[PDB]
This record gives C-alpha cells, structure tokens and sequence, in this order.
C-alpha cells in the first residue's frame, strides 16, 4: 500500500495503481452507472496530454528533463495499456475535472516509475503542476472529446458506407423480383422488391452525408482557452503549436477556433452530432420494421423474404425462426432517441462560462455512435448479406391483387375496367381468369400488359 | 374608439371592447401561435374572479355596492358570454399575468357597463385594485389552472370509460373467434380474437384508473398564497372563505394546501398528469397498430377484422379501405408523447418561487386531455362499434398451420409428433389431415382438442 | 344550400361554400385540434394544382377550355383569397387525403362559377377527375408540404439573420465593458459582456448555416410518383413539364427525385430539418436563461444588465422589472423539443411504400419554423436591441473578486499570489490594494496589468 | 475447451464455462453495449428457476432426483455466486430468449456437476426440457423482471425516504433564517430558507407516495401463460403452486394475473414505473438548480448557502467551491428523461402477442432506479446533511430590498409607500432609513412590522 493526503483526510491506495487521492475521491462522490469511461477517450486523453507536455518543453515552460517521461508515459496511454486505471463514471460533477485529473494522474506516476523513481512523489512530477501545465479542465477534456468523437464517427461513417453498399447489392439481386406495394398497408400497385432495397439504400447513403458533415464543427479546437475562454497567461506558441501537434498525432485537420469564448461556453457541435444520428435510427428502425414485416409468416404473415436464422427463436417451440437481427437494429434506434433527449437537456443546461453538464452529454453521444456501429456491423455480417426472396409466393401476391387491373386499365377503358376489378374482388378469381373469361383482353396480350417491368416504372400505356 | 394610456403610450381600444390596454400589449410582445386559452380555462378564471369578490365583500375588503356587479359580470364569463374577449396567447411570457389581467380588464369594464358608467373608468372598478383584490398573478392563474383541467380530465375519464366499455363488447363479440397468435410477428399458437380484446379493454381500464387517480393531487390549491407562498397580508378568513366557495362553484372537492409555498413553487401535478395522459397513448397507439395489421389487404395482408369505411374509396380499386381511423389515433399518441416532453422541460425550468414557464406547460396539457377526448369519441362512433370479424380467413389460419400441433401434443405422444412436424414443414399440408390417415388419432379425438376453448385455456 | 351524396348520405352544403361533401366527411371524421391547416401550405397547394393544371393541358390530357378556369382557380387560392374555405384538420387519418380533396373541391366548384354552371357539377369539372388529374395524393400533398416549408423556411432564415446582426451589434456596443466570468455559477475571471454577445451571435451563425443546409433535401420532390412511386401510366412529358412549372410558381430551384420509390416512402428530409430547429432553439433557450440571470435583482440578483420593460410593474414595487422576453424565447424552445419528439415518431411509424403518419409531422414541423419566426421577431424588436450594461456594478465585481489574482500570478510568482489570495479572501480588502499594502507592485504596473483587455486576450 | 449442440448446429465453448450454445450463440448476434445484466435481475431468474422446479416436481412432472439438483444450483444463483456468467449483452434481440436461456444453461450444468455427470451432457439434464420446463420466456424472462423490479424499487424508495427526511432536517434547521423571495429571478417579497426546503421535502414526499404507488400493478405476473397466455397445456395446479413460491422467495406480494393474454402482451406497467421515476427527478433537478443558484459566489453570485467542499480547489481560488453533489443530481435527471424516451418508444412498439423491445425497455428501467438510489444516497451523504446558511448575508438582502415596502405598507398608507418604495429603489438607501428621515415609523415600529415570522405567514396587519 502507500498512503496521499487530501484536504478531506488521507487515502490508502494499492501500490500497484497509478491514480491517487483526487480519482478515489471521485469514486466516492459519483458512484453512479458503475462503468468507465470509453476507451477512445482513454487514449484521447493520452494524445492530448502527450501534446500539452511537447509543446511546453518547446516554449520551455516545462522542464526537458522530466517532461520526456511524460511524453513516454502517455504513449502508454495512447496505446490502451492503462484502461484499467481509469476508474471514474462517466456520469460525474465537477464538469469533467474528475477524468481530466485521473489522466493526470495516471500520467505523472507511470512517469514517475519510469525515470526510477516512487508513485505518489508530486514533488518530481506533479499531475497538477507538470502534466496540467497550461491547460485547464475547460479545454484539455472538451479538446480530448472532440478527438474521441471525431475518430468514433469516422469509423461508424466507413462501417455505415459498408452497410449501405451492402443494400445496395440485394436491390440488384432484387431488381427484377416483383410484389405487391403496399399502402396504410393495405394492397396498392406493383412494386419491385429491389425498389424498396434501392430505396433503403439511399436513405442510408443521405444518413451517410449528414452525419459527415458534423465533424467540421468538431473540428474547431478551445486548446489554450483556460478557465474562460480569454486565454489569459496563455502564450500564442504553445496555442499554434499544441494545435498542431493535436492534429498530427490524432490525424483529424483539428483548428483552433477564431473565438475561445464560444468555443469554451457553446456545447451546439455535439447536439449537431447526437441529431444526425438520431435521423439515421429513425430510418433504420422503419427498415427493420419492414423486415420484421417481409419475414412473417411461415404461414399467417406477409412471408416475402428469409432472413438467416441466428438463434433458436423459441425454448418452447424448437422450430420457429424470429427476425432478431432487425429487432435489435429498433432497440438501438430508441436507445439513440433516448440518448438524444439527455444530450438536448444536456446541452441547454448550460450557464454563462460552461456547460458542467457536459460529462452525461459525452457519456451519451459516445454510447450512441459506438452502440450504431456495433448493430451496423453485426447487422449486415448475420442478416442483411444472408436475406433471401420467396419470388414465387410474390408473384401470386401480384396475380391475385386487385391493384393489377391499374396496368389493364387504359388497355380496357374506364367503365369495363371497375366492373373487372369489382367482380375480382367479391368472387375471389384472378383478373386474369375474368380478362380471358370475357374475351376483353387474351393469354398474349397480358403476358405483355402485365410485364414487370413496365408496371412498375413510368411510361404513356400506348 | 376608445383611449387608454400606458407607461408605453396610447392604445386605442375599440368600443366594442372589453380588455384594456395590458391584455393589447400582451398581443404585441406575444404574437406567438395566434390561438387563444381553452374555453374551459375562462370560464375557471371566471370562477376563480367570482369566489374571490364574494370572499372579499363578506370580510370587508371590497365595496359591497362594486362586488356585486363584478360578481354578476364574473358569471357571465363563466356562462360563455365573454369568450372572444380573450385574446392573449397561450404561449406567453409573464408566467401567465396576461391571462390574468385578461379576466380582470373584461370583468371590470363589463361590471362597469353594468352599473352604468363608463368603459374604462378604473377610478370606479379597476381591473388591478377590485377585480384582482387579494391576488396575485401566482395564485389565480395556476388556480383556475387547477379547476379547468380537473373539469377536462372528468370528461376525458367519461369519454374514456364508454370507449373501454365498447372494446369490452367486441371482446364478448369475438369470444369464439378463433385464430393464429403471432410473437415476433412469427406464427405461435392459436388465440381467440376477444382475448385480443379484452386485452384491450383491461390496459384500457387500467389507464382510466392512473388517470383519475391523478386528480387528487391537483385539488390542492394555492389561493391565498400571494406572489411567493407566504400569503403576506391576507386574512386567514378570506383563504378559508374564497377556497368554500372555489370548490362549491367549481364542483370539484378542492383543499387548500397544507404548505402554500409548496404548492406555489412546485408543478408536480401536472407532469403526474402529463405522465398519466402519455401512458394510455402508449397503449391506444400499440392498440391502433394492432388494428392496423389486423385490416391489412385485403389480398396480400392478413385481413382478419373489417374496419367500417371513413374514406370515400376508389370505383378503379375495390377492396382498398384505409384503415383511418386508427390513423388519427396514432397521430394523437405522437403528439401527447411530444407534449409531454414539452412539459417536462417547462416543469424543470422552475426557479425557486415560481415556475414561470407555466403558460407553455399548460396549454401543452391542456391540449393533450382535449385531443385524447377528441379522438376516443371519433374513433369509437366511427370504427370500434362497428369492427366486423372474418371468421373463415383465421379459421383456415389454424388449420393450415404449424403451431396446431402443440395442442395436439401428448395426445400422440411425442413419438409421431415430430414425424407430424417435420412432414406439415415439407409436404405443405394440414396436421388434421395427417391424423386421419396415419392413424394417432381419428376424427373423434381431433374433434375436442382443436376445440376454439380447448386449446386456448391451460 | 346545396346537396350532395355521399357514399354515407346526403350532406347539405352552404350557399357560399366551395368545399364539397368529402370535406365535410374528413370533418366528422377528424374534429381533433380545431385548427386550420397554415395558409402557405393553402398556397402551396394551389402553385400544386396550377403547376398540374399547365402540365395536363400540354400534354393533352386535360381539355383546354375547362382548364383554363382551373389555372384561374388555383391563382386565387395562391393569391389567398379561399382560407376560409380550407376547414379540415391538420391533424387527420388518410395521410393527407382529405387536405388534397379539400383544395381539389375548393379549386374545382370556384372553377364552375367562373365558367357559370352550378357549384357541384362535378360532371363538368371533376375536383378527382380534372383537378387530381396524373396525381395522388402521396406526391401532391408531400410536393406542397415541401413548397410551403422552403418558403416558410426562408422567412426563418431572413429573420434570424436579422437577430443574429443584432446580437453582433451589442457585442461592439459591449466590447468594453468588462465583468466576471463565471463557471458552475462560481466567481472564476475576468471577461468582457462583449465577449459573452460574440458568443452569443457565433452560435446563432451557425445554427442559420445548419438549418439553411436543411433545405437541398427538400428540393427533390416526387411530383408523378402517383400511388406508390412506380408512376405507372404517368407520361415522363407531364412529370418532367410539371416539375419546371413547380420551380417556377414557387420560387425554388425544385429538383424530380432521382429514385421516386425512395422519395415517396421516405421522411428523412423532415427530421433533418426539425433536428436543425431543435438544435437551434437549444441555444436559444441557454442564451434566454443567461439573460434572465443577468438581468435578476434589482437587489438581491446579479443585476448585470437592464432589458427594456415590457409588461407593466406595480407602483410600489418599482424595480421589479421581469424578464418576459426571453422567458417567451425559453417556452418556444421547449415548445420544439416536444414538436421534434413529434416528428421523430411520426417518421418512425412509416411503413412499406408510404408513412400515413405525415400530417402530424407536418403540423408540428411547421409549427417549429413559424412560431421560432414569430419569436425571433418580437424577441428582436422588443428585447435585444434595448438592452443596456450596468456598467459600474459589473466594475466592482471585478474589483473585489478574488479572480483578478490570476492576472497578477505571473507578475509575483506563484508563492506570493497565494499568499495574496488568502489574505484577500479572509479580510475581504480587494487584491488591487494588497498589492500596494505589501509593495509587491506598484500603481503603474497594477493599471498595465489589470487593464480591461488585457485581463481578456491571450498573453 | 468443450462441444455443445441445438437445432442450428455446434458451438465450441470453455470448459470452466457454465453457459452453453446458445448463451455463446447471443454473444454473437449482441456484441452491442458489452454491459451485463444487473445483478438483481440475476437474482430474480434465479428465484424463477427455483420455483418453477419446486413446482413442477409437486405436479409429477421433474424427477426428483434431478430436479433437487436443479434448485441448489437455482439457490447458488440467488446468492449471486455466478454472476461472472451471465454474459448476454442487455440490449438484444430475441425477446429475452437469451437472458432466459442463459439462465437456463448456467443452471443446467451446474446442476450437472452437482450430480456428478460432465458438463454439456443434456441427455440427463436440458436446459429445455427439465430446467425450462412447463415455462416460455414469455413468462419466465417477464417475471423475473417484475420481481428484479420491485426489489429495487422498494430499495429506491427506502433511500427517498431517508433523503426526504434529511430535507425535513434542514427546513427545521432554517426554519427561521430570512431572505428574499425571487419570482421571475426578480426580488420579491421575504420568505423563509426553511419554508423553500419544506417545499422540498414536500414534493419528494409526493415523489415517493407516486413511485410506491407504481408497484401494484407488477405484483401481477404472468407465470403459466406459455407463449401467449392461453396456458397451452399448462397444468392450473403448477400456475398456482409455482405463483406461491415466487412470492416466498421474492417477499413480494405477487398474483397470478387475472387475464394472461393481458398480462403477457401488456407493457403500461413499465411505463408507469418510469413516468413515476421521471416526474421525481423533474423535482430533483430543479432543487439541485436551485441549489446551485444559492450556492453561487462567493462575492458575484447570491450566497444564500455553503455546500461542503467535494473537490479540491486551487490556493489560488480560495473560496471558489463547485457544486458537484448538485450538478450529478441534474445529469442523472437528464439521464432518466432520456431513458424515459427509450421506454416510451419500446412499449410503443409491441405487436400482438408479445412486445420483443423489452429488453432495452427493462434494461433503461433498471438503470433508471439504480442511478436515482445510487445519487440519492450520495447527493445526501456528500452534501445534504452539511448545508450551512449564510444567515448574515441573507438578512442584510432583506434589509436593503424594496419588497419590504408590502410589510410597511398597510402601517403607512398606499401612497407614503409608493413614495418610500422609489425614492430607495432609486437613491440606493434602505427602506429602514427614509422611514425614519422622513418620521413614518421609529426604529420600534419597524422592528414590530419586519418581524420574520409575522412577514412570512397569512394574517392581517393590526
Ligand atoms: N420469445 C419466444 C418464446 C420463447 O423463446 O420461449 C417467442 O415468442 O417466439
Ligand atoms: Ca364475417
Ligand atoms: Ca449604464
């Protein structure tokens, strides 16, 4: 063990830990969801730390000597080898002081370790004086965020653009299959199944475009505001040069904003986020519900498509396969929703200098993009790649519809057309069967009327 | 034309008028919607007014020969007789004081008409000094708040009953309607159409109950408690007397509050509320979704039940009947879930004394009750009454599925039973067939277990 | 009065009246909300069925002499001169059907008496027929809904762009007058009012760029999609003619979706634009609450600045003066927080080739953009631009906060600004004359040091 | 490692693992959240599968022999000695067959090793056909969740209770310490601190009557409603025998359902327990914003109270203490809302027979209750129990306000009030001393009329 000293008495920490008083503390005042904070901003908070104390040593404000450990140290960091010492929720007050401090100090004393000599020594490097310098938790957590976020989305965009390209297959594997549209769910006109797949695809390829353009304001960095956003005591070059570093090592074109003020007090960049995503579940939730819709049955459903059977369905039934791949895109989509209603909250409890809001707001955004990511991928890999069509069961959907007699319509004239249809529909025989019954159209001249094709794209009948 | 003058100038209010110069300033900083403050919340402002000068006549506050004619004024506003004359915005800065001085200019100027002097003469009636005397904008306001919405949930909860008691029929109704249950919108095990039904009905009995029991709360009110709750210069007579007669003239068993800066500051009430309306959405939006997959087809749907026909149809497409009605019903759902968010942010926005974003909270919850009203009463004469059932289309679900064959199930033993599974699977035919000439059971034994009771009760 | 039969019955219709028995049914049907669908979605109708109109007349489907009136008709209701006449409910079942035979009827019977037949005579000029002709309404409700948006849209735009000039006006006006930052509501250092308006005015910037990105998603309408999106029947001529008139009579640069299906069945052009409003209002409401707690006191609050009053105050409690402005702001806000619940489950119900839960989506959505329009405005005119500073309150908090040691710090090391600090707050003495007390700075370098600007920019 | 088998195929699975095939199965489907599910909601499955074999043996349908082995592996359960491996991701589709199953396979094969035999062997004892016997998920999955649900309920409200209390406390402690009312964040008129924190303690004491209230609806369950709730060969005599035993081990007063098909399709009982949880911390977050108001300064902000230092401040910003405990109680207010919009949105979504969004609905339940006990206790523990008033500072407000003038004013007179009221608002002196200047009232006079109790409460001046 070994033993620090607080303003609220002293704590007994494990030898083998790298945080201190300030973390424990932390855990003692927000013992809230009992989870930690996501890796990405692990090593966000690495980046960052690992940028502050380079661009300090530059100006010499930091010492050459002592701030290579801390370079080294973040390194660590960087690559996830002290996930585990980062203990604080991610539901916290202070506004995010608790997970910039459990950097700070997880950086000083692998620091300290490294250069032989004892954790807990903040006379040598101090999480506060040396890993903190010139930063303040209003711009080194925001900052890390930024980075966090920004690399989470662009892994979801390349995980999405998969995705999207993958609905975009099954509409030509589709392209030709033909079924019954519907309407208020009720029977309408023909429609291809690839047109509804094609119609899936662009959606998404939209959701694609609009969560993209969210990163630009991300991009717009607070780094060098201190508590405020006037910089005060700032230096310009540790500002151009801290900024510059950020952008490298996070590989994001990372910008230090125009003005620090809003930069530090305007939490909108994130709502811009959280609100592209919840547009993208609102569309995938409504597809999955179609899917769940197309895969009813075996026998008193829809039946229109196979989805791979992923798990036995029912511990009392060992037959029957349920669609779980689409029902767990829909639970995604309302965790988002939810998620976007604590991040609006979030956001316009804001006051003056800050937003202290912010630790369940970044929880939130974060647990989104991660959580669309992980259905997204797991999504198309066991469902989507593996959905098959019933073309034939389809195909009598469309000979047996009342919606048909649109295509003979203008064939057959208006007034012979409705008595067609309105003696289709209380006999139960096909328009077909009556169209040949009556002599009013031949086997030939329908098997060209009725072309799938033609039915279901725009053209004068003639 | 008439003129009034304002620590901003001078309006000029039209003769025919009966606000003042407060209620058109109200317009200008406002204009926000262009709706105007439910009916029923003026004739409770009215209420509210009348109590108020009875109270302050009986313990000599107000002028016995001026009280009179402002109390026959307030009657008339409860009456109806003044509604036009309410022209402030619902969504409103002021925490609500327009809507107050709306009542209070209308009933002084009209009181003042009434004993012959002149409109807008406040040396005689003033709208602030007689017809506000004792208030205060933070006891009035929410007050007559409280008696308005109480007045709209008790015609919610009667609508609501008759809508309940009317899927009860249908579930007497289809009692016997056998069918296909669907888990995962997957085939299960067969169900009977007035089980659906009355599962309906009892979420339904269900929500009528959470809804009622959110009045109690709400009979708590504040008058008496001036600007914050501390009731600074009232006479305790004149609480005891004007709460009397806000319960007799209102109808509702009202109280004052034990604690008035409590009931002054919090606004619980109506988010216990709002959470009440936005759960029984929830069940009617899951109810109408159910309707509406029910109503599908009538060729590559599942056409179960029959929807009475609201649309005017197609002479080109027979069969296609939209199933509006539940439509409208989903769409209110949507909108109370929204209202409810509304209120939700307003109730959290309070600040210590009084919670100033009232006038968006409450014209959100009122909204909710008379929309719910609304669509209960349409959607009851105009689809539940007369649901029709098409027997033969689910009947020949049953028989022509997988899922018969846990009810005939040790029965057969499970020796040939899954030689009766895994063939119905390839051979595409019925179980009951497969019984008859296999030879398990013959057409004695499949008589009674594929029963319409017996195989769906344990 | 006149009659007509309805597939339920006889309804008489007024003398006066241009609507038509399925009106009067959606009426019955539908008596929800007692509102009137907004009168830009009543012109936007009306462009629809002028557009239509030209269309069929050109490629020969509608008869010439009868559509002439037609056109005539529809200018009317554009010009909105038949608002009356527009009765059914915005929210309604039968996913805007009855919106679409409202102006269908209203079009058609003002189209009869132009031509001098009877209203009703819907052998002559059919509201389905001849009106509706080449349309359904899953393509002319939506292209009008998307028209009366955009407009609507452009008057947001237009107006917050005003407010957001004005805010930058107040930023110059206040670039001097220096305050005390605050974090988690806790004394923290200085920085200038003028500042906290920059910041004001950047993120209503930005909220302007969002919401003005939402509109490109509405330029693609699916005007001849007819049921499903197939455009069955539909001439490519009339889709294509149809579209160009649409761009014409409405002012936008309206664009045919390039896949009809995916135009008809999806609403992800909506949702996009109402997260941009939410979003938008988020700010707005953090700006309004800051206000109020500016403007709180006039004894016991911050007091830092005066808003003009607006609501009369009592006699004997002068000073009181409330903030009703931006509390209006703060209700509009939450207000499209719950629109935007609204729209977010509307357009989650869609199923198959169409969502039949738009009309509640569209009410609400246009609900948004007209009463943040109305805000914005009044918010603008009679709050924003009257704002003063209490300039020599402000001054003192700065003064006498312990804050201001941050400036000094680097002048005296760190030990002595701790030293400073403390004294400071267990005597309460102002760090400014401490400084003096202990001649660790002189009168010179406390004004170069502790300067408005220089306390509030980088160095 | 090991070889396990269903209806699907093979699955290879640890050997020191007491899941199985189709536990592993759902790891696969689900990699969504990497959360487990909550302790108590182990628990409770494993009160139903504890049950359920009691119940079944009684009925002469679970041999003896196993089934004794089934229960003292469901007791191990219980006391929580295998949580380690419920590993199923809580947001999953599939209705819960996976949590049901996992629980299930857990049970089976520690009831396997209890008797000797090897893991995996489910010819002796299946984790269908003996430990799920005469059960569905559809009853089983549920249930547990109403049991889970009410535990932790009734946990809540104990910790609501004591939290309430500590409130009461203060507003005695207060009980006579003066300030200013503020309406419109505008002075008012004087009330009491202690009457703000009995209307605290007030609406909390509401909060907890409506959350207590929400429980009666889950005391009815739905055990023996087989897939559907008709019951479908399910013996009344293990319904009825099954029913008691889970109100024994739960201490809970459970009922079977009066309509299974109800109990078995119907989700308001869910969304009852939300709103309740909902509405509450509506209250909360406004006593913490009204807390962080008071709390504000030291020297610009209002300073009516002293909040104990939770978080270590710099030397130099002596005085400068945030509000942490507060601004928790605000974001797990945010928190729940959020959560709230997912429940909502899930309950929405059931069709027919079965709503299969439960397990993200349940899973934001669960969380909703856990981080209000959790905050609850903290936020009073950390910060409640230690609010000081800053009295001194709180009557000189009084004393150099306006809003005096409603006191003095029936003693004086409308008009020498009014005139007293502008000429203090605008010469910035006390009301106290033009009231003397001028001879109104003497300094006896007045200290009769401002008296704090008499200006505080109903009653006439004289
Ligand atoms: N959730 C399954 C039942 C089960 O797994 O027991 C179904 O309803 O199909
Ligand atoms: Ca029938
Ligand atoms: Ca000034």
């Amino acid at each position: 063990v070994r033993i620090e000293k607080d303003f609220l008495g002293e704590k007994e920490i494990p030898k083998d830990a790298y945080y201190g008083v300030q973390t424990i503390r932390a855990t003692e005042n927000f013992p809230i969801t009992g989870y930690r904070i996501h890796p990405e901003l692990i090593k966000s908070l690495g980046i960052v730390k690992k940028s502050a104390a380079l661009a300090n040593m530059e100006v010499g404000l930091l010492d050459k000597e002592v701030g290579q450990y801390i370079v080294k140290a973040a390194d660590e960091v960087i690559e996830g080898k002290w996930n585990d010492q980062f203990i604080v929720d991610p539901i916290q007050g202070g506004a995010g002081t608790s997970i910039n401090m459990n950097a700070n100090e997880v950086i000083a004393n692998r620091a300290l370790e490294l250069m032989g000599e004892e954790k807990g020594n903040y006379s040598k490097i101090s999480p506060n004086s040396h890993v903190n310098m010139s930063q303040s938790t209003n711009d080194a957590f925001p900052t890390a965020t930024h980075i966090a976020v920004l690399s989470l989305l662009n892994q979801l965009i390349e995980t999405t653009k998969y995705m999207q390209q993958e609905f975009m297959k099954k509409a030509d594997e589709f392209a030709g299959v033909i079924k019954m549209g519907r309407t208020h769910l009720q029977d309408a006109v023909p429609i291809l199944l690839g047109q509804e797949f094609e119609a899936y695809a662009r959606v998404i390829a939209r959701d694609i475009e609009r969560i993209a353009n969210t990163r630009n304001n991300l991009y717009d960095i607070n780094m060098g505001a201190t508590a405020v956003g006037t910089g005060l005591n700032a230096d310009p070059e540790y500002i151009s040069i801290v900024t510059e570093h950020l952008a490298k090592f996070s590989g994001h074109p990372l910008r230090s904003a125009q003005h620090l003020v809003d930069a530090t007090q305007n939490t909108d960049c994130y709502t811009e986020v959280s609100s592209a995503l919840k547009v993208c579940m609102i569309n995938m939730s409504k597809i999955a519900n179609d899917l769940r819709l197309m895969a009813s049955g075996p026998r008193a459903g829809l039946s229109e498509i196979v989805l791979p059977a992923r798990q036995p369905g029912s511990s009392i039934m060992p037959g029957k396969v349920n669609p779980v791949m689409p029902e767990v895109m829909n639970q995604v989509a309302f965790q988002v929703f939810g998620n976007d209603l604590t991040i609006t909250s979030a956001s316009e409890a804001g006051q003056f200098e800050l937003n202290v809001m912010e630790p369940v707001l970044f929880f939130n955004l974060i647990q989104s993009i991660s959580i669309m990511t992980n259905v997204f991928k797991s999504f198309t890999e066991n469902c989507l790649k593996g959905i098959k069509a019933n073309e034939e069961r389809m195909k009598e959907y469309v000979e047996k519809s009342i919606g048909i007699i649109t295509a003979i319509n203008p064939h057959v004239g208006y007034e012979t057309a409705a008595k067609l249809a309105r003696e289709a529909y209380l006999t139960g025989e096909s328009i077909r069967e009556l169209c040949i019954k009556y002599g009013v159209l031949t086997e030939e001249q329908l098997n060209e009327i009725l072309n799938p094709y033609e039915m279901i794209h725009p053209g004068i009948a003639g």
